[PDB]
This record gives structure tokens, sequence and C-alpha cells, in this order.
């Protein structure tokens, strides 16, 4: 979509959400690795198994 429905969507846990979303905001001046995991929501997210 154009709204919320692309990042913000089976996203029932934020703890992982915010965080790869402050996390890579942070990744900028500190953290160093790269993991872009908030607008996607692939059966590794959405799908708990």
């Amino acid at each position: 979509g154009r709204r919320r429905r692309s990042v913000q969507w089976c996203a029932v846990s934020q703890p992982e959400a915010t965080k790869c979303f402050q996390w890579q905001r942070n990744m900028r001046k500190v953290r160093g690795p790269p993991v872009s995991c908030i607008k996607r929501d692939s059966p590794i997210q959405c799908i708990q198994a």
C-alpha cells in the first residue's frame, strides 16, 4: 500500500520492529551492522513458527 500496511501490519511485536527501525537510525552513528527488517514481514516475521 502507501499508508502503514507496508511496515505496520503483521508487526505484533515491536521489540523487533522498533529496534530494526530505531537501531537502523542509530546504526548510522554507533552500530555498524546492516539489518533492514521492519517494512518486511516475510514468513520469518508475520508468521511465527
